[PDB]
């Protein structure tokens, strides 16, 4: 119950909210059912229309109007926004020629330029080149400003999700918003669009940048809008919002359209309906810079254009019913859509076996439009797991397509044409960022990027200090003219040994053989210099990576490769190696087949053995440098040390032998030599961050050797490909997996068949950031380039979608 008694008289958008049972009048009033009984009469006013006329021109203040022409009107701050236009020989801004903002511009009483958010909900990226013609006023944004060809958004490519990680900066796993729908277990309640539960703040994590901006000092308007309202009056009240005195005005604002998505589902992404929408918010864009120019801000604020997500071709007919998989189809619910989310329909039930319904959802058509997941299985870089509230099993599905649960629930619950949600390397889901005001800069293109890193910006455009986010601060410098924060490089924790020679074959009793026996002052010298690293600035491009944490391990120098070996996991953390476009793949000569020969520099009681593994019929074992690389017969007995050796399934081998044996040559053709590092990761708990030594769930059976839960490769080579990746003058070009090591391959629906129709597809499936691998690892890579650091973190954030060209 609220008593709505109360008035609005002049309280209308007030920015502190009043507590229950006394009215409120703020943007929010409308969703609760809390506003006084006059704020539609006083608040919202549409009299007159939004545009000033001829004949309006210095009129009487009339009070009932929407917005005014009366000369009064620029000093009470509420004009038309197109006044100055009709009335005073004033030019729009979307006819000025731009002029490059070398400073800001703002009036006396702005202590900083404000930041203005104007987001729009579906704007495909491609709309920016094919709708250009009917967007002038975005057009000049674009191109005056700072833009990216494309932004990436969260998965799932929700509104959601999507929005509140533009706020936070952090994955939907870590903020709680990881669904415009939700079930959590432990509230035993769901978070729905309509409904008021979404609205209980418990839901809600993370801190968002209002909430930043607070805590700071920085005064902000208030995100969230109500449905009802029309988009001309949430630009007049942010221009009434500006024109408060200093000690009340706002710094960063926000604004918002459900537009062109609401289209969007009822037309397709392309529609010929779609050219209105368009037309509508570039004009309502246009009200906003025309409204900047009249405050004499339109060099003084910065603007964001930014869109939540894309929108692909949908349709009734391309759905895929579980009821035509499962027998069961009523002890499930199922959370459907463009991404499936299953769990028991109770948990009264013992009986309900997951492990089943993964099986009969696994590659059971041979058309199949879906893939079945447990979530600790799903793409690392999707960052989806880590949350009580995201269902053990997850479906992705394909572009173009939806799941349900039966067809009753499509008929009865075709009306759509298209939608949005699809994993977000998908072209189709990519959206748009446009950066515009004097601290972006001018006529600027910037590299794709993912939307998560624009909390430590926008924090950056406020001098706030961004809350601990998933961004990396300092990747996005090369956007702006100059910037509060310079970025240092985390300090090496642990440093390395440097172990020689200490121990005899005789203290080993590890159960390996290798056929090594068969043996000059020339070529002895030589390979000593091997050991003690004289080809290591070969193999070691970029400094040897930093461990972030207190552990034990040793450097390992050798002819072909060098490792950094852990003697509490007891494999190495790295391994790396250069290999140029000359080289040739070798094949593991008959007699050394089952090689393994113990490291005389690191003890027996710090090495794997081979007993272990023969124990162990569901594990084998595989190499992190590899033999088919080796640069000579005789450098190659150096890859089946047992320190170079780690645990892999059979299934694995498979996916491995290949990327080592086939891959990486083709690899090194194509980009004119490659550096290559690769190791273990362990995250048993799918927080996406290093497991510590006692959160091992799964050794070698009967002994300490830890198994992986993935594997990693980065590979590097000179962004001028007519460079070769060991001299390599200016900028890097990088791209990286982490593979899931898992006993089987049902995740490949072709793996019957030979690798070359199904492994390399996994493997861009699983593609990844350099930074994903440093949070799983807990390493810092590329510690000694002649590049900036900014630099570094940009490319340490590139990921390599494998999606090709946007807008076709
Ligand atoms: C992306 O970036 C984030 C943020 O930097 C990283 O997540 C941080 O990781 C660390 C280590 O795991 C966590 O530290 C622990 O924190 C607790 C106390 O923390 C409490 O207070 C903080 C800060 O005020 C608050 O954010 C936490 O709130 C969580 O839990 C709420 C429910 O109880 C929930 O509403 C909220 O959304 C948030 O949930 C998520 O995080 C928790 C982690 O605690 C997780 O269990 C849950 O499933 C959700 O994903 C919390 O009450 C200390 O006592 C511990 O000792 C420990 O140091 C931070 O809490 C965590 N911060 C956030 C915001 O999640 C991610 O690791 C990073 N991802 C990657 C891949 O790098
Ligand atoms: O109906 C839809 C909607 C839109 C599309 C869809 N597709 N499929 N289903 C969809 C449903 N909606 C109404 C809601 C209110 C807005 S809002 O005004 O609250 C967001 C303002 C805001 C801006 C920023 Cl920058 C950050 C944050 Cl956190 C919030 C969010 C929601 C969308
Ligand atoms: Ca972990
Ligand atoms: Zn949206
Ligand atoms: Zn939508």
């Amino acid at each position: 119950w609220t008593a709505t008694s109360g008035s609005c008289k002049g309280r209308c958008f007030e920015l502190q909210e009043v507590g229950p049972p006394d009215c409120r009048c703020d943007n929010l009033c409308k969703s609760y059912s809390s506003c006084c009984h006059d704020f539609d009469e006083l608040c919202l006013k549409t009299a007159r229309g939004w545009e000033c006329t001829k004949d309006r021109c210095g009129e009487v203040r009339n009070e009932e109007n929407a917005c005014h022409c009366s000369e009064d009107c620029l000093s009470r701050g509420d004009c038309c926004t197109n006044y100055q236009v009709v009335c005073k020989g004033e030019s729009h801004w979307v006819d000025d020629d731009c002029e490059e903002i070398k400073v800001p511009e703002c009036p006396a009483g702005f202590v900083r330029p404000p930041l203005i958010i104007f987001s729009v909900d579906g704007f495909r990226a491609s709309y920016m080149k094919k709708g250009s013609k009917v967007m002038p006023n975005i057009e000049k944004l674009r191109s005056c400003g700072t833009h990216a060809p494309y932004m990436r958004p969260v998965y799932p490519t929700k509104t959601f999700p999507n929005l509140y990680t533009l706020a936070t900066g952090l994955y939907p796993e870590s903020h709680g918003i990881v669904g415009n729908s939700m079930y959590d277990p432990v509230f035993d309640a769901s978070f729905h669009l309509r409904g008021r539960e979404k609205f209980n703040h418990r839901w809600w994590g993370g801190q968002p940048l209002w909430i930043t901006a607070t805590k700071q000092g920085v005064r902000a308007g208030t995100f969230f809008w109500s449905v009802s309202i029309p988009h001309e009056r949430r630009i007049l009240t942010i221009l009434q919002w500006l024109s408060l005195p200093d000690n009340e005005r706002p710094s960063v604002y926000a604004f918002y359209s459900e537009q062109p998505d609401f289209s969007g589902h009822k037309y397709g992404p392309f529609g010929p309906e779609m050219t209105n929408p368009l037309r509508e918010i570039d004009k309502t864009v246009g009200q906003l810079m025309d409204g900047l120019k009249q405050l004499r801000l339109h060099r003084c604020v910065n603007v964001i254009f930014v869109g939540d997500h894309g929108m692909e071709d949908v349709t009734c007919d391309r759905t895929e019913f579980l009821s035509n998989y499962l027998t069961n189809v009523d002890d499930i619910t199922l959370v459907p859509g463009t991404l499936g989310r299953i769990r028991a329909k109770s948990i009264n039930n013992s009986k309900y076996d997951p492990k089943t319904i993964i099986a009969a959802l696994t590659c059971k058509k041979p058309d199949q439009h879906f893939k079945p997941y447990m979530k600790q299985h799903l793409p690392k870089r999707l960052h989806y797991a880590n949350n009580r509230r995201i269902e053990d099993i997850h479906l992705l599905v394909d572009r173009r397509w939806h799941v349900a649960r039966k067809p009753l629930d499509v008929y009865k619950k075709c009306f759509f044409q298209g939608d949005h949600g699809f994993d977000n390397k998908v072209n189709s889901m990519q959206t748009v960022f446009v950066g515009y005001g004097p601290t972006f800069k001018y006529r600027t293109k910037v590299p794709p990027f993912e939307n998560i890193e624009l909390y430590n910006v926008m924090c950056d455009l406020l001098g706030l200090k961004p809350a601990p986010n998933n961004g990396t601060h300092g990747s996005l410098n090369h956007l702006l003219r100059t910037n509060t924060f310079r970025p240092t490089m985390p300090d090496e924790v642990s440093r390395p040994n440097y172990p020689g020679i200490m121990y005899l074959q005789s203290e080993f009793d590890l159960g390996c053989t290798c056929d090594d026996k068969v043996e000059n002052k020339l070529e002895e010298l030589n390979k000593r210099l091997h050991t003690k690293g004289s080809t290591k600035e070969r193999h070691l491009l970029y400094g040897r990576p930093a461990v972030l944490y207190r552990t034990s391990y040793d450097i390992l120098y050798h002819t072909d490769f060098e490792s950094g070996y852990s003697e509490i996991f007891l494999m190495p953390l790295w391994t790396s190696y250069t290999i140029s476009k000359q080289a040739e793949v070798s094949s593991i000569p008959e007699h050394l087949t089952n090689c393994v020969r113990p490291d005389v520099r690191v003890s027996p009681g710090f090495s794997q053995n081979c007993l272990a593994y023969k124990n162990d019929k569901q594990m084998s074992y595989g190499f992190l440098f590899p033999p088919y690389l080796s640069s000579s017969p005789e450098a190659k007995y150096d890859a089946f040390l047992v320190t170079n050796m780690v645990p892999m399934y059979p299934a694995f081998k498979r996916v491995w032998a290949y990327f080592q044996r086939v891959l990486v040559k083709k690899y090194a053709s194509e980009r004119n030599g490659v550096n290559v590092i690769s190791g273990p990761i362990f995250d048993y708990n799918y927080d996406g961050l290093r497991d510590t030594e006692d959160e091992i769930k799964q050794y070698v059976e009967g002994s300490s050797i830890p198994v992986p839960t993935h594997y990693y490769s980065i590979i590097t080579s000179c962004l001028d490909f007519t460079q070769p990746a060991d001299k390599c003058d200016g900028p890097l070009s990088v791209s990286s997996f982490i593979l899931p090591h898992r006993p089987d391959n049902d995740e490949s629906c072709n793996s019957s068949e030979d690798e070359s129709k199904w492994v390399e597809e996994l493997m861009k499936m699983h593609t990844a950031r350099v930074r994903d691998i440093e949070h799983l690892t807990g390493l810092d890579f590329y510690r000694k380039t002649s590049r900036s650091y900014s630099e570094i973190l940009t490319l340490k954030t590139y990921l390599h979608t494998y999606e090709s060209e946007i807008g076709g």
